[PDB]
């Protein structure tokens, strides 16, 4: 196989992709939105699939949860399928006070309590940064939209059942926007292989105030980031 | 839903759950080892299921790639699912200048580039440790069986594709024995809950020498490391 | 006096401040660009101006050398002087192989050696990130300008005369395209105020392959700067 | 050293056993030498290090003091397994607990052990390296106490560097991940023992509940004893 | 220029400095107390001067605010302009609960919350030391002055504006006698050219109890800590 | 009244002598002290109490390694009621200017151990002798006309160092003295408001490879030894 985990030959991806942590939603992005799809990857059960949005090569792909199995997926596409841009779509919490749930938010950049990134730059402070290229693409693609977006920093945490005193509180006081568990790890292997990533996420839950999006405000949210996501591509 | 990444209710797994990365795996194990199976859990595609190993129940489910997956799934079983033994089945790399492909490899603890133990305990060293029972179990199956096993330390890590330079020289200077992704995750949970946790492994490459098990030494180091687990939940 | 450090009233600076590393500086860009300029601060020698620009009110002040220096005057301007929006001008290093003397870097993140951020963040990556609105005023200035421009990530260090092995190499391998000593002090203090900041500089070295600016370049390139943040202002 | 095998022993080489006890009071080494070994002789004084070798039930065995601490417990088991050529090291001692389920006179056998020093970080390029015992010995104090009837806990140990703790939390975290033993000195010999490809345990007995404050009586303190060192003796003719 | 940050030619300064953190407070220094005196450097406001106390050439300037600005100016007088000793004088906070306001503090160590000691060792603790005879020569002064004087360790924070809990208790328990922010990062860089530094320092404020020295105070104590530091230049 | 000292508190002087290896503190009480006493040998960890020219003065043991002498002297500063503790031994150096013989009196010592980072909320607090300690060394060693080297030292954990580039920076940067436990001492004096400094020849150059004989470390230690016993007359 071209990489141990992932049955696609080179050539199967499209040199944009976009990601989420589910593989089965990765199926539902390609069912609903690309046309003339094909499966490339099921090893693993993480779903991948190529076909064109609008025109334009467009691959969805699964990448599982946390930092460890999207640094997997990610250098793989980069390194091996010559992939030159990934945005990640997803889900997150919010901790910002002026933050809703059923908001769109788009990450310019990723803090994080893995270790991944100090690793990589002498142990120091490496900011996990989108390609403005790519956050100005959703920008603009939201407004054509008339979608209301927040623009800012999501915090990649490895630990989804947290029991750390403080961290919410420090997270709204420096207004965070989302909370979720794979971006930061992202944004840093783009940057070694030269190539471009983003993020868009849709806020679930407030975390301090506990709001929760019913199922269909999930419904509606997802199909409007979605529609974000595939109309920026054209733009990228 | 009992959890947000489980369709599972209580009572749907077992005390005793094997784990292994890749949910096709535990799928594998599921019909060829065990009897009145059923699937317990199919969310993100990460199979689970419940039967019987001559004649105990026994469940078996997939935990993903990397710390914060298994994180994810082993705190749901032992805290929701009320599970009381997690054994970890998977392969391993080696660097280990004793330790050959093909080998089985049981873990005693397992040492992490990851933050994720620091900041259980106030950022000092804490060694995640296997089970002692569950450890002997192991132990004590294989010799039953016939088959030698390697004895010691793991190394999780969080990047897959490792760029940093003398790792490897000083894993094999302390005799690690086994290098993998998840296990220095899984044995604080179980701490934290009261319960149980081990880890067995297969030697796919060596990492020094560059080795690697074809994929004949593959199926037998496979069906060698899942026997032992199997006739250790005997045991437990 | 209103604070330690700043002998302005509240109410002497706009809402929209420029600052930058001299404080002589900070008179000059006074001196030539600023209308009906005015002298608000002197104390400590750290010059601060208050005027428009194009009719706008604008402030332009001195912040000294280091993250500890400018987290004192942004503090101060942010808390008592109430201001919104700060932008830093100034030089840099570059060691992005394709980067070059006389470029501008207009910057979205900024890495750090310092332990400011980590303080802020339970110990955590806390990106020093700049408002998207910021950069993106930033950006679009200097294409009406048609000056070319670099988008990404700074690297502020606490050690000009830098005797770090590798920090280079691994600076340029993920295409860092500035290397100054401030603007990750001053990004999460904006964030604590719920108030903006940002930084363009000019690139005054190669500092791996050793071109350097001619006065007369360095100059023209403070010019462009300079005349790029200016008519940003105007789009804040 | 001028003249010695090691800066800090005075022993020839050959001069120890290959399974040596080891416990931090050398006067403790000595009363397990005076009682328990046949055939003894002092190997060692220097620093008052006191150290013996002999043989128990006719299998060669040393004991000798390791004072307090990583630092002083690392500079005489890299000796011992360097220049002594010494395979297997138990260490016996006393140790404090803040399980809830284990109690004063409790057996405690280490599987691994955590730590504040920064020995094992700089050994493993800053990451989370575990201090971990070797298993079969572990396997040979479970099965010695199974067969002289004698109850044992068996898990993670915590060795600090400072005694007198001023550190909030702590106790509650270990309580909480179910550290059995809070001691001084086993995470720095475990790691020393893979350095060198040999063996390494431990072995203590509770003394001091560090949460609700039970302190063991000296009667229950030398049974403890009593128990702890057949333990480690009877586990020794299994090494 | 000599160097980027300084305009004075090699030989303006002498064998010995004072260092002050505002360069006003330099200029009232060399104003009140130098006969002879020049300024040699106006580069950033940053004004040094050269002159002589009774008949010896002695050099003042100040260094500006914090670890990274006082590196700079220190790591160019030692290594381009030859100098022998740096002195740094100012002021400083007390956390001790036998150190008042007014009281002068000669500096035997400081200790701090930047990087940069750190990354000079290792990662390791290396205590920013005064020199000996730097610190004797102060003690001697001021006994000769009949000057009584606090003698013990500084802390230099990188942060005035501290939100930390829980330190001022740990200086104060430790018996830290003065709070400031430039001493630890002079001392290592004395130690790497060879040469010699010490500090003296008034107290203006009392952290705990929130007493300050009045205008008068400050004036008797500033008289004090500027004679005794002068004095010393003599014997070194 | 420890669980590691039989003394009670009166039995230490208000000043003490500590050295690593406890029968060298015998050493130093039974060839200097007048009227010595042993008052502790629980653990083997030697103490004594007498006189020196008048003066009471205790020496005691303390072990090797920053945990071991942090025992002994939390006791001795809480317990005991003891005001300034010098400690006396032997260490290597890496500075180029420093060779074997030397005297060393220690200004401040830097460490690989955690213990001070977690007494200041993980920040750098440097191990920092006394002042008054370290005058009265500097000037025992004047009147007694034998040169001494004044500065850092270097408190490590591993004895056996297997660490590459630890002994170029600390040249770099001008360390005098390597040893294990200066920097586990000066930071418990400063919790108990009391004094400590430290004073160390030189046996073996780090760098050089030159190492002492028998006849030269004895002329150190007796050099050393007068100078911090004079030194506690001043104290």
């Amino acid at each position: 196989m071209a990489t141990p985990h992932n049955s696609a030959k080179v050539g199967d991806f499209a040199e944009t992709v976009l990601m989420c942590g589910d593989p089965l939603r990765a199926k539902l992005i390609a069912d609903n939105y690309l046309e003339n799809a094909k499966q490339v990857n099921s090893v693993r059960g993480m779903l991948g699939f190529t076909g064109t949005y609008k025109g334009k090569p467009l691959s969805v792909m699964g990448h599982g949860m946390g930092i460890p199995s999207i640094s997997i997926y990610a250098e793989e596409l980069y390194n091996v399928y010559k992939v030159k841009t990934i945005i990640r779509v997803g889900t997150c919490g919010t901790v910002d006070p002026n933050v809703h749930v059923r908001d769109v938010c788009i990450v310019t950049a990723s803090g994080t309590d893995s270790n991944v990134n100090r690793m990589r730059l002498l142990g120091h402070d490496f900011p996990a940064t989108a390609n403005f290229e790519v956050v100005s693409a959703l920008v603009e693609s939201a407004k054509a939209l008339n979608i209301p977006t927040q623009v800012g920093k999501a915090y990649s945490t490895d630990i989804f059942y947290s029991k750390e005193q403080g961290l919410n509180e420090a997270l709204a006081q420096y207004h965070f926007i989302a909370v979720e568990m794979e971006s930061a790890g992202l944004f840093p292997i783009a940057d070694y292989y030269g190539a471009r990533a983003g993020c868009i996420c849709t806020v679930s839950d407030h975390i301090i105030t506990h709001e929760s999006a019913t199922p269909e405000e999930r419904q509606t949210s997802f199909q409007n980031m979605i529609k974000i996501a595939l109309e920026a591509t054209l733009k990228l």
